[PDB]
């Protein structure tokens, strides 16, 4: 049954709560973003009202075949009413169409649900500034001090300079970028732009990208593998084996691959600065592991919560073991001591 942490007290609302069948007392289902753990259970057979961003609504319609009559898209940074309750959607700095939701409760309580987010100081100057937030439902994916990572921009700059060099040294080289769902599109679009190329990809992935309201999108992507010097493949195919195989299917247009695997965090974040990164090479194939995260580092999360000063915190990630629950509680206590709220 639907956990307490996916229900908003005093409303008929749930968030990201689609895998329990019909939730008793829910008059509206909110969806923060289009990742499968969050939308799990939604299909053409769903017949209740779903609220979400415009981008998320395009993906539900076109990828999950949710009928249009049940989809209610809302604009961002805009005061809206849903079943008698004032709400605002804000940009979550996560994947395309990902949102945080501010609910203004009839009793005067204000609740912020972050969805999945990567905290940034620009959120300290949004509509969140205007009033006191009482409860925070927090994306706690990396809530532990060992989780450090560079900025998105540092990683992108590295990937650009690395690709430009390789293809200038060898213009018959091919750049490949791993992907598995939406997110991290900036990695491949930024590289394709420095090389002055479109990005080539499968039909399925091209369709997904067409849902994301990217301006000038038709000038940036293609299914033509032969005209194109950046290709996308699934993350699991980014190994020497799978890259050699792919190279054999471009029709003798390229003789080399440089590939990127933008991953979350792994054990080599503690030591290696982005400037120190070197690839694994086998013959005419090179693979770079780059830590491109769409979730808050420990320090980014701590700063955000210390600025916001919520009266109560409810975690939404790593909540299934008592050990994680207990550990996260200890960090929230500390954060509250040190900042005095
Ligand atoms: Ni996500």
């Amino acid at each position: 049954t639907c956990p307490f942490y996916k229900k908003i007290p005093g409303t008929g609302f749930t968030v990201d709560a689609f895998q329990y069948g019909v939730v008793e007392g829910c008059t509206a289902y909110f969806l923060t973003h289009f990742h499968s753990d969050h939308y799990a259970g939604l299909s053409k057979h769903f017949t209740f009202p779903v609220y979400c961003s415009e981008i998320t609504g395009n993906l539900l319609k076109n990828k999950l075949h949710v009928q249009e009559q049940y989809i209610h898209p809302l604009p961002l940074d805009t005061e809206c009413i849903v079943n008698g309750v004032k709400v605002v959607l804000l940009d979550a700095n996560h994947c395309p169409g990902a949102v945080m939701i501010l609910f203004y409760l009839p009793n005067g309580t204000v609740i912020l649900h972050t969805g999945d987010f990567r905290a940034d100081p620009s959120m300290e100057r949004s509509l969140l500034a205007d009033q006191k937030v009482h409860m925070l439902y927090l994306d706690t994916t990396y809530c532990s001090p060992e989780y450090t990572f560079p900025s998105q921009q540092e990683v992108i700059r590295f990937a650009i300079n690395t690709a430009f060099e390789a293809v200038t040294l060898n213009p018959h080289a091919l750049v490949v970028c791993g992907t598995y769902s939406i997110g991290k599109e900036k990695v491949f679009l930024a590289i394709a732009d420095v090389l002055g190329s479109k990005v080539g990809m499968s039909q399925e992935k091209y369709k997904t990208l067409q849902c994301l309201n990217i301006p000038e999108i038709n000038s940036l992507i293609t299914t033509d593998m032969c005209s194109s010097l950046v290709h996308l493949l699934p993350m699991m195919q980014i190994n020497f084996k799978g890259l050699q195989s792919h190279l054999k299917k471009c029709g003798g247009k390229y003789n080399q691959i440089l590939a990127f695997r933008p991953t979350g965090w792994t054990h080599s974040n503690k030591f290696t600065r982005i400037a120190d990164v070197i690839p694994q090479t086998k013959g005419n194939i090179s693979i770079y592991g780059i830590p491109y995260s769409e979730h808050s580092s420990y320090l980014e999360m701590k700063r955000f919560v210390q600025w916001l000063k919520p009266q109560k915190i409810i975690p939404t990630v790593n909540v299934g073991t008592w050990k994680s629950r207990s550990t996260m509680e200890k960090y929230f206590r500390e954060w509250k001591l040190e900042a005095g709220y």
